[PDB]
Order: structure tokens, then C-alpha cells, then sequence
């Protein structure tokens, strides 16, 4: 029964601890579990001889097991405590086996059960009717450098794909309704305001998974956004297109072919926090993320599409823009938010 269970999770490890930390640094191991070999050992120092990675696999595969049962009993909040005469009458909770699997992260696992995890808890983070930790977990299953080791793409080259629609509705949920009674969320309690924010960084994590085969993704939620714009609007609209829309770069659709409209927005206005935001962000994860793929060649390489020219991704009359904007910012108006992410793009 162990056995079994073991197996499907892919945690065989077979007994020489030689041959299996040889296997989980292999990419075409059954165990690859990391890329790069830490330079210094974690802690491989200490005066005593500590627990195999047999018993880690035992005590991981016990707490999925538990996960599972405590999330398919829909009680996610757990408010509800079962013990043994309640069961033997008829003849357990999220929160806590979510902190056994934060604890037992070091455990250097397969990366299919880490896309498996990151299924579980990106699906687990949108419950609704029934929330940090569940978007902490999801951003620790898929961080971008865990000792110089990228999850994120391991977990692309396994073939990890998740739903947009829900994340879109999720989002799109916060825009007006035609009942002002029937609207479960809005933009002006803190509490719906602190929500937002975590639904939109859970949608930055998720970004990176969503699939790239549907090559109308793009375009339709772009042109979904573009009509739920207006002034009412676009304190939401603007956020959710800079964190839910996936950087795809088709033949004919690319996410460069929207820069032209955010400039627009961003020439007709003064200088402003609420809208100098959102287009720093924006363009200045745009240029990272093609200057990353370009220098990634031969690997993740498929950007040839867009050219990085004299000035990157940007034309002349953009760039003198943006640095006639800082300079504003600089000497005149200083409305910058954040710092790292408005010297980005530049």
C-alpha cells in the first residue's frame, strides 16, 4: 500500500544514496528534482548522521495523502473538527497539512509532484463561497531562483498548463455590475482592495504556465479588456491587464503590437502615480522578459519575431518619452511608486 503510493508520486528513491543524489541532478533521471548543485552543501557539516531520504519520501507521501483528504472534503476554512466517534458514529485540515508541506519543502522532490503542488494550489488559491498562505505556497512551488535553480522553467519543460478563464473571471468580478446589491466585491472596502492585490500577484505567478498553443488567448483577452475600459474603469482594467495577460509571441499577435495603446494613455495625461504605474511595470517586464529569452538561445529562444535594436524593444520617440518623464518625475512632480520596476525598462 506504501509502496503504491509512493510510486505514483514518483518517490522510488532507490536505497544507494550515491546513485540517487547522482539521479536528482539528472535531467533525464526519473527523479530529477534540481538543476544546480549548491556550491556549498546545505549544512552537510553536522557532527551527526541525519535522516535518510527514504523516511523524507514516507513522510511526504503521508502528507499528501492527508492533503488530499482534507481539500476533497470541501472544508477549506476548517472550521469543522472530526474525531474518532464522529466516525464511528456513522457506523483533517488544510491549513495544517499546508504548513507540513512548507516545512517539508527541503526535501528536494521530484519536480511532476512539484507540478502536481502547483496544480493543487493555484486551483486551491481561487476557492470561493467557502488565503495568503495558499498564494505564499504557490509562489514558493514555482520560485524564479531557489538556489540558482529556475522552477519556473523546469516546470515549463514538464508541461505545466493552467486555466486563465477562472483567474480572468476572478479578476473581472471586481468591475462594476449592473445591481449594485448583487456585487460581491468592489473597489473601495480595504478588504476587497487587499484581495484584489493578492489575486492580481497570484495571477503574475500564474502567468508564466498558461498555454501558448492557443494562439487566440492573447487577442481575445486583450480585446476583452480593451472594450471594459473607461475612466471608471481603469484604476481596475489597467492591473489586471499588466498581470494576467501572458507575454505570447505568435506570427501574427504579439504583446508588443499593445504598446502603441498604453503610450497613448500615457502621452494624454499628466504625471501621475495611479497612471505612471502600470506602464512602467508593463514595458519594463516586457523588455527583461525578451532581453532573458534572447540570451536564452538554443533553450527558450522563439522571440526572433521582436529585435532588440538600439534602443531594446523600444522606438526612439518611446524611449525619449519615458526619459523626458523621469526627468519630470526627477525635478518637477516625483511620482514614482516603486523604484525597481520604473528603472526597469531604461
Amino acid at each position: 500500500l506504501l509502496n503504491e503510493r509512493l510510486q505514483h508520486y514518483t518517490l522510488d528513491y532507490v536505497s544507494d544514496r550515491a546513485q540517487h543524489m547522482k539521479n536528482i541532478y539528472d535531467p533525464s533521471s526519473r527523479w530529477f528534482s534540481r538543476s544546480v548543485r549548491p556550491e556549498f552543501p546545505i549544512e552537510e557539516f553536522l557532527p551527526y548522521k541525519t535522516e535518510s531520504h527514504e523516511d523524507q519520501a514516507k513522510y511526504l507521501c503521508h502528507v499528501l495523502v492527508n492533503l488530499y483528504i482534507a481539500i476533497s472534503s470541501l472544508d477549506i476554512q476548517g472550521l469543522i473538527s472530526i474525531s474518532s466517534k464522529d466516525l464511528a458514529d456513522l457506523k483533517v485540515n488544510v491549513n495544517h497539512w499546508t504548513n507540513e508541506l512548507k516545512n517539508c519543502l527541503h526535501f528536494d522532490f521530484p519536480v511532476a509532484l512539484r507540478k502536481s503542488l502547483a496544480t493543487v494550489y493555484y486551483y486551491l488559491s481561487l476557492v470561493q463561497g467557502q488565503r495568503q498562505m495558499h498564494v505564499d505556497m504557490f509562489e514558493r512551488l514555482v520560485s524564479l531562483d531557489d538556489d540558482r535553480t529556475n522552477f519556473t522553467e523546469l516546470l515549463q519543460k514538464q508541461g505545466l498548463l493552467l486555466d486563465h478563464q477562472i483567474m480572468l473571471n476572478f479578476l473581472c468580478e471586481f468591475l462594476p455590475y449592473p445591481d449594485p446589491d448583487y456585487a460581491r466585491y468592489e473597489l473601495s472596502s480595504k478588504e476587497d482592495l487587499q484581495l484584489f492585490r493578492l489575486l492580481l500577484k497570484h495571477a503574475h505567478n500564474a502567468k508564466p504556465f498558461f498555454d501558448k498553443s492557443k494562439e487566440s488567448l492573447l487577442v481575445d483577452t486583450m480585446n476583452f479588456l480593451l472594450s471594459s475600459l473607461a475612466p471608471s474603469t481603469m484604476m481596475a482594467v489597467m492591473p489586471i491587464v499588466t498581470s494576467v495577460v501572458p507575454y505570447h509571441y505568435h506570427i501574427h499577435s504579439k504583446i508588443i503590437d499593445y504598446f502603441p495603446f498604453c503610450y497613448s494613455i500615457w502621452s494624454s495625461v499628466s504625471a501621475n502615480v495611479a497612471i505612471d504605474t502600470h506602464m512602467y511595470d508593463f514595458v519594463g517586464s516586457i523588455s527583461k522578459d525578451v532581453h532573458n529569452k534572447i540570451l536564452s538561445s538554443e533553450h527558450e529562444k522563439d522571440v526572433v519575431g521582436v529585435e532588440f535594436g538600439e534602443f531594446g524593444i523600444f522606438t526612439d520617440d518611446q524611449m525619449t518619452f519615458m526619459f523626458n518623464r523621469l526627468q519630470g518625475h526627477l525635478r518637477t512632480d516625483g511620482q514614482i511608486h516603486s523604484y525597481s520596476r520604473t528603472v526597469k525598462p531604461f
